[PDB]
């Protein structure tokens, strides 16, 4: 079940995924806006600076690891008629309705589509993926063997496997992940600092701030701009805070 | 071994009593509501009337009533009936208020130790080790009795932090008050675990659950009686507004 995997977008998270893929024995190719030639040499990954050359490589699965905000531009730049054979496309964006809609619209019809979200990354799964959650939606799967072998990348690492529609993911993510990152960035803007008398609860907010601020602002913007349920959750958070505040006035 | 009397035998008074009894101190309690059966079960004497509590043989009185009620509670106590100088300890989650109130209202010859265990039944269910205990020796003349009592927390492995009541309230406004405001906010949102919780969201769900175990009175006291809390609420509100603005454009 060893795969030839091509990563599009070899940034923070693409690198994180590649480390575990290499550990399992997969054969990796990568392409990206920026030049990762030296890092790919270190890791044994075949890097293509040009996406046209990448698309003609011997690849079983293409994994889209670019930012949510850039996905449309990146897919638009792909000469998808250069694809040598029907290929499974996987995305790992943190929102799901958008890539599902875009890939259904832009990809060749005979390319399969697996829309996924590993609910973890470099800050929470440094030391392994065990008992972290991996979400997927089999948007357009006809070659079940290749789809199963890819999904098994996360199952063998002990991930909790969750099959769910892209819409149900975005509904749940707006209420959970988006709220969490919003609070983390709020604490970052406050620049909360440890004191000599931190409660355990506050220590957990300091660490949440620290971990949240490791992610790019692009990523946070994508969580809001491309999740149609995020706006209501932002309102719910503000509405809740003002309800609490007004109890203090009264 | 100390004769310790608890005033306010609620949630946190009961929590402190458990450990104080384990250490071999002799506990008595009094309180607005009746705790006769609970004190029977725990093996300590409950006084329904604060007057009989105050004329007992007692080394330390620990004020474990809500921040909001401290003034009414102290005002109702017939403090001149104390048989001898007695150490008063408060464990309120804010400090400038009890310091100023006790200095004003207590008999001059009673000592005052203002403290804040930075923990409670949710975060220290299984022991006090490496939890922080703040104290300010506001008016100590009997250093032996004060050192005993302080040792209650030291022997449990607490991180012992001496610091002024004002410096406590400045730091607490920035830390505890902010944390509990966020917890209450998540309580009003009624945030719920999903099949795809991130680890960070799991931490917020637990913060919500832990925060909602405390009384609204307690939360209200963190704000009303910490003169530094209002600006920290502003800092939180202003920061969320700034985060929202980065999204709305
Ligand atoms: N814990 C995580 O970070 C995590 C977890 C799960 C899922 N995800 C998702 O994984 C993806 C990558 O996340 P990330 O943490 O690496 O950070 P990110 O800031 O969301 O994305 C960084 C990647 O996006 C590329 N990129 C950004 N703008 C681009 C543009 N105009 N044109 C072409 N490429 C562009 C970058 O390319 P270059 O590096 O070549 O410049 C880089 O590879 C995102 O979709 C994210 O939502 C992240
Ligand atoms: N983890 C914690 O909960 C924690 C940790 C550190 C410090 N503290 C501080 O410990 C103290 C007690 O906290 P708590 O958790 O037990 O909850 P709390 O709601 O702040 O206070 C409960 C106590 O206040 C008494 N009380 C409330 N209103 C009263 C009134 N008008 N008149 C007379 N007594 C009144 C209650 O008496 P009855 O029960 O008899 O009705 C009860 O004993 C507070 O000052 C708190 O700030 C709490
Ligand atoms: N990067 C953080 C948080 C995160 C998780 C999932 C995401 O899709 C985005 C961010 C982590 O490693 O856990
Ligand atoms: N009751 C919670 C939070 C708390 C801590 C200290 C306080 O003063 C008040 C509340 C705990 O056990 O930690």
């Amino acid at each position: 079940q060893s795969l030839k995997i091509g990563i599009v977008g070899f940034g923070n998270f693409g690198q994180f995924l590649a480390k575990t893929m290499i550990k399992q024995g997969h054969t990796l190719t990568a392409t990206s806006r920026s030049d990762y030639s030296e890092l790919c040499l270190q890791m044994g990954i075949h890097f293509f600076r040009d996406v046209s050359a990448f698309l003609t490589a011997d690849i079983d699965v293409i994994v889209l690891c670019t930012s949510i905000l850039s996905l449309s531009e990146v897919v638009g730049s792909m000469p998808l008629t250069s694809l040598k054979r029907p290929t499974l496309f996987v995305d790992v964006l943190s929102v799901k309705e958008h890539p599902r809609e875009l890939l259904l619209r832009e990809l060749p019809e005979d390319s399969d589509i697996l829309c996924t979200h590993p609910m973890f990354g470099p800050q929470t799964a440094k030391n392994g993926w065990t008992d972290h959650t991996f979400m997927y939606d089999k948007v357009r799967i006809r070659d079940e063997v290749i789809c199963s072998n890819f999904i098994q990348i996360f199952a063998t690492e002990g991930c909790k496997m969750v099959q769910m529609s892209c819409e149900e993911h975005d509904r749940a993510a707006a209420k959970s992940q988006f709220i969490t990152h919003t609070i983390g960035r709020t604490l970052g803007e406050m620049d909360i600092q440890s004191t000599p008398i931190d409660t355990k609860g506050f220590e957990t907010l300091v660490k949440l701030k620290e971990t949240t601020m490791r992610d790019s602002f692009d990523l946070y913007s994508g969580l809001f701009v491309y999740n149609r349920f995020a706006r209501q959750e932002l309102e719910n958070l503000e509405h809740a805070l003002h309800k609490v505040k007004e109890t203090l006035m009264i």
